[PDB]
């Protein structure tokens, strides 16, 4: 499912993620945009055998399992399937994992090279949250 954008702020809303671990609602709405151009169903192979998948390109060597990844180890206790789904509640639990583990929103790289030091109240333009 290709998301509108401010559906998908609304849902990330909803799911809690405005002002998560102190970073804005335009912070999670920007990085879907460029991990996944707001398509749930976004694949992307890693050379180390791993693959990022859904929304928010969620990786299968520590976080969900895909059973085709070496030295994997599931910390969100789910197959890598559950993050292509329709509706984003699976990728939000496992991302508040993620940015919880000591880097902040470093964890995703194209955060980092997009979103981080910009303008994100922009990505919640026209929302009504």
């Amino acid at each position: 499912k290709v998301f509108g954008r401010c559906e998908l702020a609304a849902a990330m809303k909803r799911h809690g993620l405005d002002n998560y671990r102190g970073y804005s609602l335009g912070n999670w709405v920007c990085a879907a945009k460029f991990e996944s151009n707001f398509n749930t169903q976004a694949t992307n192979r890693n050379t180390d055998g791993s693959t990022d998948y859904g929304i928010l390109q969620i990786n299968s060597r520590w976080w969900c399992n895909d059973g085709r990844t070496p030295g994997s180890r599931n910390l969100c206790n789910i197959p890598c399937s559950a993050l292509l789904s329709s509706d984003i509640t699976a990728s939000v639990n496992c991302a508040k994992k993620i940015v919880s583990d000591g880097n902040g929103m470093n964890a995703w790289v194209a955060w980092r090279n997009r979103c981080k030091g910009t303008d994100v109240q922009a990505w919640i333009r026209g929302c009504r949250l």
